[PDB]
């Protein structure tokens, strides 16, 4: 019933790249530096290869002394992990951007688990990749089996120790002179695939 799309499933692409620039759009407090986010389509290669080892925990190689990406130096990282029936690309990216919940803007504090919703909405992040693996199990889960294990990775990577974004109205500090569309700093050349 439920599928489970490839890397480069036209639909699943748009699905990943329209699902997280809507929440990046959509964002309170607004953002004055929200970059465009599109697909690429090396850190999905990045991401299938690390989905297939069934692991609930973050790829190995992500920052230096390894580089995967010939473009970033360090990549940032979401995981989701769950049954095939609930899985879609909107479940898993809206289950990240949900964790903002627990999250208080003017402290930066995280009341439970906060690092998938900063990593959506991180605002010098503009090139996401994602894949989803069939894991018959996921290790760091006991009883789950027959599983949805869906990573996505992103360029520059984010979560550092500071806010995910620039708080401001909305596009008043995008880079260079870049015009803005839905609330997002846009640029022709960050944003070809």
């Amino acid at each position: 019933a439920n599928i489970l799309p490839d890397i480069e499933n036209e639909d699943f692409i748009k699905d990943c790249v329209r699902i997280h620039n809507k929440f990046r759009s959509e964002v309170k407090p607004t953002a004055s530096d929200m970059l465009y986010m599109t697909w690429d389509p090396a850190l999905a290669q990045i991401a299938k290869a690390w989905a297939s080892n069934c692991q609930f925990s973050h790829n190995t190689r992500l920052k230096p002394p390894h580089k995967l990406h010939p473009n970033f130096t360090s990549l940032g990282e979401n995981i989701w992990t769950g049954s095939v029936p609930i899985f879609s690309v909107s479940s898993a990216i809206t289950n990240w951007y949900d964790e903002i919940q627990d999250y208080d803007f003017k402290t930066r504090i995280c009341k439970k688990v906060c690092g998938h919703y900063t990593q959506v909405v991180w605002a010098d992040s503009y090139k996401v990749g994602c894949a989803v693996q069939f894991c018959p199990k996921v290790s760091g889960f006991d009883a789950l089996s027959n599983g949805a294990h869906f990573i996505c990775n992103y360029g520059p990577g984010g979560n550092y120790p500071t806010w995910p974004y620039k708080r401001g109205a909305t596009c008043s500090a995008c880079p260079n002179n870049d015009k803005c569309l839905d609330n997002l700093c846009v640029n022709r050349q960050r944003d070809q695939v």
